[PDB]
Protein backbone atom coordinates (compact mmCIF):
# COMPACT_ATOMS: atom_id res chain seq x y z
CA UNK A 1 0.00 0.00 0.00
CA UNK A 2 0.95 3.42 -0.78
CA UNK A 3 -0.40 7.04 -0.94
CA UNK A 4 -1.54 6.50 -4.39
CA UNK A 5 -3.40 3.17 -3.88
CA UNK A 6 -4.91 5.16 -0.14
CA UNK A 7 -6.41 8.09 -2.36
CA UNK A 8 -7.49 5.93 -5.52
CA UNK A 9 -9.28 3.92 -2.31
CA UNK A 10 -10.60 7.10 -0.36
CA UNK A 11 -11.78 8.97 -3.66
CA UNK A 12 -12.46 6.32 -6.45
CA UNK A 13 -12.19 7.14 -10.38
CA UNK A 14 -15.28 8.49 -12.55
CA UNK A 15 -14.26 9.93 -15.77
CA UNK A 16 -17.09 12.06 -15.80
CA UNK A 17 -17.64 15.48 -14.36
CA UNK A 18 -19.32 15.19 -10.92
CA UNK A 19 -20.22 16.64 -7.60
CA UNK A 20 -18.25 15.61 -4.56
CA UNK A 21 -19.88 14.94 -1.22
CA UNK A 22 -19.70 18.65 -0.86
CA UNK A 23 -21.78 19.28 -4.09
CA UNK A 24 -18.75 20.49 -5.92
CA UNK A 25 -17.75 19.96 -9.35
CA UNK A 26 -15.06 17.33 -9.50
CA UNK A 27 -13.20 14.38 -11.81
CA UNK A 28 -10.88 12.20 -11.95
CA UNK A 29 -9.34 11.14 -8.39
CA UNK A 30 -10.72 13.69 -6.33
CA UNK A 31 -9.41 16.37 -8.40
CA UNK A 32 -12.01 19.48 -7.28
CA UNK A 33 -12.46 21.66 -10.89
CA UNK A 34 -14.25 24.31 -9.18
CA UNK A 35 -16.78 25.76 -6.27
CA UNK A 36 -18.72 27.19 -8.65
CA UNK A 37 -22.35 26.31 -8.73
CA UNK A 38 -22.09 26.65 -12.73
CA UNK A 39 -21.19 23.49 -14.61
CA UNK A 40 -19.99 25.69 -17.85
CA UNK A 41 -17.06 27.23 -14.94
CA UNK A 42 -16.42 22.94 -14.52
CA UNK A 43 -15.99 22.58 -18.05
CA UNK A 44 -13.81 25.54 -18.70
CA UNK A 45 -11.35 24.69 -15.82
CA UNK A 46 -11.84 21.14 -17.15
CA UNK A 47 -10.59 21.88 -20.32
CA UNK A 48 -8.07 24.51 -18.85
CA UNK A 49 -6.36 21.69 -16.87
CA UNK A 50 -6.37 19.17 -19.36
CA UNK A 51 -5.03 21.23 -22.39
CA UNK A 52 -7.80 20.07 -24.80
CA UNK A 53 -11.56 20.78 -25.72
CA UNK A 54 -12.86 17.59 -23.00
CA UNK A 55 -16.61 18.44 -23.15
CA UNK A 56 -16.99 17.39 -19.36
CA UNK A 57 -15.18 13.68 -20.11
CA UNK A 58 -11.51 12.58 -19.95
CA UNK A 59 -9.39 9.71 -20.23
CA UNK A 60 -8.16 7.13 -17.51
CA UNK A 61 -4.32 8.58 -18.52
CA UNK A 62 -5.54 12.39 -17.76
CA UNK A 63 -7.40 11.18 -14.62
CA UNK A 64 -4.22 9.45 -13.43
CA UNK A 65 -2.29 12.58 -14.45
CA UNK A 66 -4.10 14.86 -12.51
CA UNK A 67 -3.87 12.41 -9.49
CA UNK A 68 0.23 12.48 -10.12
CA UNK A 69 0.44 16.55 -10.16
CA UNK A 70 -2.55 16.86 -7.11
CA UNK A 71 -0.80 14.26 -4.86
CA UNK A 72 2.72 16.10 -5.62
CA UNK A 73 1.13 19.43 -5.11
CA UNK A 74 -0.39 18.28 -1.80
CA UNK A 75 3.57 16.61 -0.57
CA UNK A 76 4.78 20.42 -1.38
CA UNK A 77 1.72 22.20 -0.04
CA UNK A 78 2.75 19.96 3.71
CA UNK A 79 6.84 20.89 2.84
CA UNK A 80 6.14 24.27 2.25
CA UNK A 81 3.67 25.36 5.43
CA UNK A 82 5.24 26.03 8.48
CA UNK A 83 3.00 24.22 10.19
CA UNK A 84 2.89 21.39 8.81
CA UNK A 85 6.35 20.58 7.86
CA UNK A 86 7.08 19.67 10.87
CA UNK A 87 4.60 17.85 11.87
CA UNK A 88 5.21 15.49 8.70
CA UNK A 89 9.23 15.47 9.45
CA UNK A 90 8.60 13.58 12.67
CA UNK A 91 6.25 11.30 11.47
CA UNK A 92 6.94 7.52 10.13
CA UNK A 93 6.15 6.55 6.28
CA UNK A 94 2.57 5.25 7.20
CA UNK A 95 1.61 8.01 9.08
CA UNK A 96 2.97 10.88 6.34
CA UNK A 97 0.64 9.21 4.06
CA UNK A 98 -2.29 9.84 6.47
CA UNK A 99 -1.11 13.72 6.47
CA UNK A 100 -1.01 13.87 3.17
CA UNK A 101 -4.48 12.52 2.21
CA UNK A 102 -6.01 15.00 4.68
CA UNK A 103 -4.17 17.55 2.69
CA UNK A 104 -5.34 16.52 -0.26
CA UNK A 105 -9.07 16.30 1.12
CA UNK A 106 -9.33 19.37 2.48
CA UNK A 107 -6.23 21.23 1.84
CA UNK A 108 -3.40 22.78 3.39
CA UNK A 109 -5.07 25.80 5.24
CA UNK A 110 -7.75 23.41 6.69
CA UNK A 111 -5.08 20.87 7.98
CA UNK A 112 -2.85 23.77 9.32
CA UNK A 113 -6.44 24.63 11.67
CA UNK A 114 -6.10 21.21 13.42
CA UNK A 115 -3.36 22.70 15.85
CA UNK A 116 -4.23 20.47 18.35
CA UNK A 117 -4.40 17.25 17.14
CA UNK A 118 -0.75 18.72 15.32
CA UNK A 119 1.01 18.74 18.19
CA UNK A 120 -0.88 15.43 19.76
CA UNK A 121 0.54 13.71 16.36
CA UNK A 122 4.03 15.34 16.63
CA UNK A 123 4.65 14.26 20.47
CA UNK A 124 3.37 10.43 19.47
CA UNK A 125 0.37 10.69 21.26
CA UNK A 126 -1.97 8.44 19.24
CA UNK A 127 -4.90 7.79 20.94
CA UNK A 128 -5.04 10.93 21.89
CA UNK A 129 -4.56 12.36 18.74
CA UNK A 130 -6.91 9.56 16.91
CA UNK A 131 -9.79 11.41 19.57
CA UNK A 132 -9.14 14.64 18.60
CA UNK A 133 -8.90 14.33 15.41
CA UNK A 134 -12.54 13.08 15.09
CA UNK A 135 -14.06 16.13 16.74
CA UNK A 136 -14.10 17.97 13.63
CA UNK A 137 -16.51 18.41 10.63
CA UNK A 138 -14.64 16.53 8.53
CA UNK A 139 -15.24 13.67 10.67
CA UNK A 140 -18.77 14.44 11.10
CA UNK A 141 -19.45 14.87 7.12
CA UNK A 142 -17.55 11.79 5.85
CA UNK A 143 -16.97 9.18 9.20
CA UNK A 144 -15.93 6.11 7.01
CA UNK A 145 -13.05 7.77 5.22
CA UNK A 146 -11.61 9.76 7.88
CA UNK A 147 -12.08 6.45 10.22
CA UNK A 148 -9.54 4.95 7.76
CA UNK A 149 -6.89 7.89 7.98
CA UNK A 150 -7.57 8.06 11.77
CA UNK A 151 -6.73 4.60 11.81
CA UNK A 152 -3.58 4.82 10.36
CA UNK A 153 -2.20 7.45 12.27
CA UNK A 154 -3.22 5.88 15.64
CA UNK A 155 -1.83 2.43 14.46
CA UNK A 156 0.86 3.10 11.76
CA UNK A 157 0.02 0.41 9.58
CA UNK A 158 -2.41 0.14 6.85
CA UNK A 159 -4.98 -2.29 8.43
CA UNK A 160 -8.09 -0.17 7.71
CA UNK A 161 -6.95 -0.21 4.18
CA UNK A 162 -6.80 -3.92 3.94
CL1 LIG B 1 -4.75 21.46 -12.81
CL1 LIG C 1 -16.82 8.76 4.15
Amino acid sequence: MNIFEMLRIDEGLRLKIYKDTEGYYTIGIGHLLTKSPSLNAAKSELDKAIGRNTNGVITKDEAEKLFNQDVDAAVRGILRNAKLKPVYDSLDAVRRAAAINMVFQMGETGVAGFTNSLRMLQQKRWDEAAVNLAKSRWYNQTPNRAKRVITTFRTGTWDAYK
